[PDB]
């Protein structure tokens, strides 16, 4: 019902990154279909239908080339040479079918020296420079969970690479392979960083720049109820229409930017914050520019008007999930389809006529 | 070069994921038009075209729109209502141009109680739980930097929207709009968590859980230079890797999974890495599935070797930046073109034949 209706997506069961493109292509109306080794409570495993295949085996590896002889788009999330000795590697997807979007997704890439390396998100991020820059000065880099290296980094840019390649292929009547790897999307990702270093607007000490928590007018603070408010009042009218409302004179504070005295500055905030609960933030910033806003634990989220009213969840069986991202004007994404029992391989051949 | 050559994009100079979102369509072979207010140092400006107008001018209302009608896609970034207000809405945009992808990026979406307010990355992953998440459990929440709302759930969802809708251009014909919000986006970038939730597997408590730094094999480690390794040995295997590396005894740890002895594990695990520096570790596991990995600061990057031999970045003018991700078989991406003069926008005009 979404804009990708009408495209033909096998994926190959991983984890992490390939679940999550191939989840949301599903989300946005393709037709995904998932091979699994020989009905899931995974809301992940959301819009797809679900087959078994021992790819190992000959009528496997068959059933499966029929399969991908058929689509549009092949997700696979193994170590490179894996579909490759099973038979399903690049150059014999494209015997039977070279309209095909192989797409690989992996952390290191398909060659260099840790290629064959086994890792997940943490160690892709630690590599390009990424972990190190976030958590607190004080400590040892804290994982910004698998938000930067599996998705941000990693699953989006294996969607990118695929959309384009789509694009690509209505001009050349061709597919081609996407390599993404997680060292590459989440350095992408991080560019701004490396554009602010290289003119002196980001420095590599943790916890001492704009937007890692080191600015006290970009962090979060403690309000008495032992609860948090995020703070984001990066320009000087939002920064004033803050400290209005927390009825702090600016000629008794030091400057905004003056950064020898920040830790003055964020004593100041923190007193102030500190004497009053989250709930009355929320009130006293309501429709303000001020950029402060409560920090909201997941299971409160579906109790916030501006959550509820835009419909940012469903609930289903278990609690709530995300609805498809971004929106579309015209063709409008539909409620996902809960996971289903598996369904017979051949049954999905004669839906798609192969 | 790359499979988005042939693509024509109007930006409309905004901050944060337009811009990010804009040189990813760059970088892949995009034909990017960069409108200003009446040569850049910013890396991100990288593969533009850069030209300038007043839009609340009659004249550069009326050039804008001849842009725009030329172009595929539009991206602007300013608060609902803005485009509207200066003739540049939509519904103007579709008078001129109904191909047009007409892609909004925003935090809070175009409807809604917040849709007006001011805001920052902080402010949208505050209220869906995200922030919450992320940071040492005994502190306040700890931002991301802006990885997770501006580039992962933000710039990411724009670029898949975009690409998504043109896809659905090919049978319809039509373009639409986009509706982009960070605060939709990040949320189905951590769909994850959601999922998890359901089933037991993931808890509101910060920094208590597998991928949060609660796990004592999935965190950084501080050595005995005071630089960090990265432990992400998840499996079994590879956290017995890890363990025979360290020449650790299993029999005299607490099992892997024992949630209740992960103090007693992290302090044997934090007294063996903190024997060492880090490139020592770097060494004993450089090569294994032990899911142990230096964490490098980005002024290191550019010395390891398999960010070298895989051409991750290349040096602008001063320092290093990312190259285009993910990469492509066929039609491979070009190294980013510098930021350049301003040029008239009269000689693009005729550029595109409008
Ligand atoms: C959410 C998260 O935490 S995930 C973090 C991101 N990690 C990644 O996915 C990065 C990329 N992938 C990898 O590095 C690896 O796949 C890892 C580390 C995840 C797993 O490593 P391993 O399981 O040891 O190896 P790998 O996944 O490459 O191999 C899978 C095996 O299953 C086989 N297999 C897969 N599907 C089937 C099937 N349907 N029938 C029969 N065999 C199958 C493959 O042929 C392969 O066997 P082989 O090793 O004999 O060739
Ligand atoms: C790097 C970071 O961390 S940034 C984080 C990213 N997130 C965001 O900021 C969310 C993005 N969207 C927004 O909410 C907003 O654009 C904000 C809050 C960022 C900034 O808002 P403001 O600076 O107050 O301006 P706003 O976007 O409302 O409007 C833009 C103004 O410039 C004007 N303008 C824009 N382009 C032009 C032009 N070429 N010529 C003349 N005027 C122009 C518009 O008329 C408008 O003025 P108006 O309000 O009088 O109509």
């Amino acid at each position: 019902a979404g804009p990708l209706s009408g495209l033909r997506v096998v994926e190959l069961a991983g984890i992490g990154p390939g679940p999550h493109a191939a989840m949301i292509l599903g989300d946005l109306g393709a037709d995904v279909v998932r091979i699994d080794r020989p009905i899931s409570r995974d809301a992940m495993l959301r819009n797809r239908r679900i087959v078994t295949a021992d790819l190992k085996s000959d009528q496997g590896l068959e059933l499966a080339l029929k399969l991908i002889a058929k689509a549009d788009v092949l997700i696979e999330g193994y170590r490179p040479g894996v579909t490759e000795r099973l038979g399903l590697g690049p150059e014999e997807c494209a015997k039977v079918n070279d309209r095909l979007i192989y797409a690989r997704m992996t952390g290191w890439g398909q060659t260099g020296p840790r290629s064959q390396q086994a890792g997940h998100d943490i160690n892709y991020i630690s590599l390009n420079g990424i972990l190190h820059a976030i958590g607190r000065g004080d400590e040892r880099p804290v994982p910004p969970l698998n938000l930067v290296g599996d998705f941000g980094g990693g699953s989006m840019f294996l969607l990118v690479g695929i959309l384009a390649a789509l694009w690509e292929r209505q001009s050349s009547g061709k597919g081609q392979v996407v390599d993404a790897a997680m060292v590459d999307g989440s350095s992408v990702l991080i560019q701004m960083m490396w554009a602010m270093r290289a003119t002196g607007m980001w420095t590599d000490t943790r916890g001492a720049n704009m937007l890692d928590g080191g600015a006290p007018y970009y962090d979060t603070y403690e309000c008495a109820d032992g609860r948090y408010v995020a703070v984001g009042a990066i320009e000087p009218q939002f920064y004033a229409a803050m400290l209005a409302g927390l009825g702090l004179d600016a000629a008794e504070l030091p400057p905004q930017n003056d950064r020898a005295r920040w830790p003055e500055l964020r004593a100041l905030l923190t007193e102030a914050f500190a004497s009053h609960d989250r709930d009355h933030w929320g009130a006293v910033f309501a429709n303000s520019d001020a950029c402060v806003t409560p920090v909201l634990a997941f299971g409160e989220v579906h109790n916030e008007p501006h959550i509820i009213e835009r419909n940012t969840f469903y609930e289903a069986n278990g609690g709530w999930q995300p609805m498809p991202a971004p929106r579309f004007s015209r063709t409008a994404s539909s409620q996902p389809r809960p996971p289903a029992a598996t369904i017979d391989i051949e049954a999905v051949l004669t839906d798609w006529d192969g």
